[PDB]
């Protein structure tokens, strides 16, 4: 009764899922991004080097293609893609719907991310008012069409060298989590953002904005908060890049603790260290980056979601959080 889309890990940094566009079931690999609200695929009309190795969309081969042609640009923090709108049947797992998406013809503004990774496009799982072109979210539409029970989706992320994951559309499956599932109300109309007190040792921010974001492969921290965290931490910044290197067993590395009236969520160093044995033996990179929003904000990205099963509920305007089962 729920639609389960398998998630594959890529080099323990990101994860992808597959979906199809067109009646001839043209296959694509997507970053699944709760932080955006547009779907895009690279077109056979693409003029840029990044498209060379990708699965490309051919509207001429799909009888369900409906021409739109309205020009559009998606400006992400990691770069820009541009093209034009198109409409065609989009199949996610065993559910399909006619859907407006962007045919991308220029990916040069999205380098070096695009050529360095094996995804074809991005599938947004955000809120309608964050989309360009007023596109109802896939999950909201599937519910509206009575193809699913609830307008919610869940993420059970894969774990490099242990198990695959699933994006489940339409209901919550017990098999993904253990202990209590705690619901945190959205504090914004159109982001998967919740209020949590943030504690890292003696450093804390009360009632911080926390964005649960599937497309961000880091925990992001306010820059002042990070600078305090790093003081006498025996960590070294990489020349020219906002990444920090540490001995993996550095006994100073702290545990993030995020609390609500409802729940307590922790993130120990094992969840935010990336081994980099190639650069040096016993060295790790912190998957933590400094980033200032206008209101002090943390992004609870991939590292958080690897530990915690997450439920994104449109109807109840909340994020549900529970400890992910280590095995299925
Ligand atoms: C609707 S869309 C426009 C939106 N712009 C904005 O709000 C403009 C904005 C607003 C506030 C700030 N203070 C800065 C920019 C936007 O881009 N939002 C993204 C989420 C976000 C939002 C805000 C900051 C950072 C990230 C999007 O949801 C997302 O996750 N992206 C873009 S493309 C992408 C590859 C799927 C992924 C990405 O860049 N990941 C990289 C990444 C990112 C930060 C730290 C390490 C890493 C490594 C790697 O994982
Ligand atoms: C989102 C933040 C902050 C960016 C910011 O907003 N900085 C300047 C102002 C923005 N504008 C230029 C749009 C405004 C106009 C200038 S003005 O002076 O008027 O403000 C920027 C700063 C450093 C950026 C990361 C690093 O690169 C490394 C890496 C490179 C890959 O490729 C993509 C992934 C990654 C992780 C990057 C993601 C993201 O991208 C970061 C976090």
């Amino acid at each position: 009764s729920n639609d389960n889309i398998e998630l594959v890990d890529f080099q323990n940094i990101m994860f992808y899922g597959d979906a199809e566009v067109g009646d001839n079931q043209q296959p694509f690999t997507f970053i699944l991004d709760t932080g955006s609200a547009n779907l895009w695929v690279p077109s056979v009309k693409c003029t840029t080097a990044g498209c060379l190795t990708k699965h490309l969309y051919d509207s001429s081969k799909s009888r369900t293609y409906e021409k739109d042609g309205t020009k559009v640009e998606m400006n992400y923090v990691s770069g820009t893609v541009s093209g034009f709108f198109s409409k065609d049947l989009v199949t996610v797992g065993n559910l399909s719907l006619p859907y407006k998406f962007i045919e991308v013809i220029d990916t040069n503004g999205f380098e070096p991310t695009y050529t360095a990774s094996t995804f074809d496009g991005i599938l947004g799982l955000g809120w309608k008012d964050l989309s360009i072109g007023s596109v109802d979210p896939i999950v909201v539409e599937l519910k509206n069409q009575n193809k699913i029970e609830n307008a919610l989706f869940t993420f059970y992320l894969p774990v490099h060298d242990k198990h695959t994951g699933f994006l489940t559309i339409g209901g919550i499956e017990e098999r993904f989590y253990e202990g209590p599932l705690t619901y945190e109300k959205l504090n914004h109309d159109l982001y998967w953002q919740i209020t949590l007190d943030a504690h890292v040792g003696n450093i804390m921010l009360e009632k911080a904005n926390c964005i649960v974001d599937s497309g961000t492969s880091a925990i992001t921290v306010p820059t002042d908060f990070l600078n305090k965290m790093l003081q006498n931490l025996d960590v070294i910044k990489v020349p020219f890049l906002p990444f920090y290197v540490t001995l993996c067993n550095n006994s100073k590395l702290p545990t993030f603790e995020f609390t609500s009236e409802n729940g307590k969520y922790t993130l120990e160093p094992e969840y935010y260290l990336q081994h980099i044995e190639d650069v040096g033996p016993g060295l790790c990179m912190l998957n933590i980056i400094g980033l200032d929003f206008p209101v002090p904000t943390f992004i609870l990205g991939d590292p958080f979601m690897r530990k915690y099963f997450t439920v994104f509920d449109y109807d109840n305007q909340s994020v549900g959080i529970a400890l992910a089962k280590k095995n299925l």
